[PDB]
């Protein structure tokens, strides 16, 4: 059994991990390879602050709500583990700010200590009028990816830096099963009109007095397009940029100002913050995550493709549930090959 | 009128500030001076985490409840000013842990979003079965004292480094009013069997992923003697040492171990954190705060003395309340002495 995972983001490496640990003992000959065009420093998973928060309203598939819950409980059960720091995992509370009362989210009982904001809190934010507060978790892309790599390496999983042209290419060279975790770039190996880049730009800033996250929502600008501040481990993420269909992997001087202006207004203290760096990333935007099997007619036999992509702006939030599920599907293949 | 403030602690400096700006227009020859033995770098006020939190059970002086109140309100109202980073002001939420279900505090509705810990939160703290969660404030003394200083220097308030031997030494030399803000040392100038040092030892550690304060209460150890973890701006405070009567201004290898074990068990992520610094200090412990007048019979006439000391573990928490009250008592003086 030769498995090939394409993708070295969270989805790729996390899915790689679950399939190993769940099956390395039941399949004496289980060889798992990671093929990636980009690695630990240069993936979308690195631009992300890694704040756990799925969508407010239940999207396309309600099975997604579970995968978040799953990812949350998992991370949560390890917030105090001694390796938490390598994982880049930690707790953070903070604010969700609105202009009008809006229904509680589906995840209200997943996070810790959910509640509405009280008058005095809303006073610190003039432009906003209603909102939530709760404790969540942050999983920073950087450390997590690095930790996944270490686990995977001692696990025998070899890593190769290469660009795949086709599933056929890989199938053609020995793979029984291909786990497809190619993020926003999935289109290149198989057309999918429903996968678009939701371009984002963030600013990293030195402001350690900021201990809470602050997310703003606004229908005039839309999902992920109003100012947000997310204190990270070493730095604070200043963002609020979402542009469907923009493939420009390049920081924009106009986007910069937009980030800076809106976060400064939200939180005046940020005025004297030291700017540490800027990054641009593409959210694998899609109506629903493609987490399903496909059988590609390779020629003699066909090969087994598991897709896992289109995690939107919430891939760190849900990755784990997705990986458990992807492994379930891997399990189903095994039986169907009378070699479980 | 000649004013002399003894003490360059928070109490000292804030009281001089309050008095000045409230009276420099109406008292033409208002010459204020600070006399101190120790300044900004090395006072008790520097050792303080600066976490706003009165005691749980109420104080003798039901006033102290309003003073902390006005302090929180005052600070909370400046948290988003341009100069907040300079004051070392910012918001921080966190836990209070207990063994048994205990009554609510009196300041319950002063802080933002007070509430109880949910079972899932208590699950993160094995050794504790109940507690609260709320959003308080931190005013780090190091920065606060520096800000105060710069205010005062630009208002003409001259500072002198000298150790006062007696109230009369200062009276003898021309001082009309003497503002007595000498902290745990107040007795050296005038006998007070109530004023005592609650020695405290802390540890400054590098752990920027902790964005929550954690305060424990173990009755089999007493107030301030349970482990606590207070994230500051640059560094995290680790503590849990309270010793009534101990005047040893020196770190204790045995007190260190106690800090470090108590805190690692409270939060294991702390085990792989870098120890940046360590300090000792004396909480000016007194059954209640002394804040009142006293006529000094120095000869042909009296000199006025305003005492404002004995703030135990909550000087920062309360300082603004006490300083308003002292400028007030400074007023009474003015009217009686026909000079309003
Ligand atoms: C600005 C910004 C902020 C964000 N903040 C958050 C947040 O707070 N919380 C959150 O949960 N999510 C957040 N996200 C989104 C989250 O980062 C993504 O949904 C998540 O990283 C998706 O994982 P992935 O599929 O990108 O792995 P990817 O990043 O897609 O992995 C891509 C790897 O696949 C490789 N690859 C692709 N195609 C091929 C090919 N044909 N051949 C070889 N290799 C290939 C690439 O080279 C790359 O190495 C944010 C995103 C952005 C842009
Ligand atoms: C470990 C520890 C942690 C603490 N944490 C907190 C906290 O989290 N939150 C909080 O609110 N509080 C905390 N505190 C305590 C709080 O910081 C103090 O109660 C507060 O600083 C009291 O103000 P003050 O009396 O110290 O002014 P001080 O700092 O004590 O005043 C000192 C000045 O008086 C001068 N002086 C005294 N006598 C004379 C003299 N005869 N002649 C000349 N000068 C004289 C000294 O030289 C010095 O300049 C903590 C204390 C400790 C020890
Ligand atoms: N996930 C985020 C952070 C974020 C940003 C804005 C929001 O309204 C929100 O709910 C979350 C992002 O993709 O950037
Ligand atoms: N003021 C603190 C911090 C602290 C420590 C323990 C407590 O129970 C509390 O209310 C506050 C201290 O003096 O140390």
């Amino acid at each position: 059994m030769r498995v090939v995972v394409i993708g070295a983001g969270v989805i790729g490496l996390s899915t790689a991990l679950c399939i190993h640990e769940r099956y390395h003992s039941v399949l004496q000959p289980l060889d798992i390879k990671v093929y990636a065009d980009r690695f630990t420093p240069l993936t979308t998973t690195d631009v992300a602050a890694g704040l756990w928060q799925p969508y407010l309203s239940d999207p396309n598939n309600p099975q997604e709500a579970d995968w978040s819950q799953q990812t949350f409980d998992y991370l949560l059960s390890h917030v105090h583990s001694p390796n938490a720091e390598n994982l880049g995992l930690f707790l953070i509370s903070g604010y969700n700010l609105f202009h009008e009362a809006i229904p509680d989210p589906s995840w209200k009982d997943t996070v810790l200590g959910f509640r509405k904001l009280t008058p005095r809190e809303l006073d610190m934010f003039p432009d906003y009028g209603y909102g939530w507060f709760h404790t969540s978790l942050i999983l920073e892309g950087k450390n997590y990816l690095q930790w996944l790599t270490e686990r995977l390496t001692e696990r025998g999983v070899k890593f190769f830096q290469r660009k795949v042209e086709s599933f056929e290419e890989v199938a053609r060279e020995g793979a029984d099963v291909i786990v497809n975790c190619t993020g926003v770039w999935a289109g290149a190996l198989q057309r999918d009109p429903l996968l678009q880049p939701g371009r984002g730009q963030i600013m990293k800033v030195d402001a350690p007095w900021m201990k809470h996250f602050i997310l703003t929502h606004d229908p005039e600008r839309g999902i992920y397009n109003s100012p947000y501040i997310i204190p990270g481990t070493q730095t604070v993420t200043l963002g609020g940029i979402f542009q469907l269909g923009n493939w420009s992997e390049l920081n924009n001087i106009q986007d910069h100002n937009t980030i800076w202006e809106g976060c400064c207004r939200l939180e005046p203290t940020l005025k004297n913050a030291r700017i540490i760096g800027e990054r641009t990333g593409f959210r694998p935007v899609r109506p629903q995550i493609r987490l399903e099997r496909e059988q590609l007619r390779t020629g003699p036999s066909n090969t087994e493709v598991i897709h896992n992509y289109g995690h939107g702006g919430y891939g760190l939030t849900i990755h784990w549930g997705c990986a458990l599920e992807a492994a379930k599907l891997f399990g189903r293949i095994l039986e169907e090959k009378k070699l479980s």
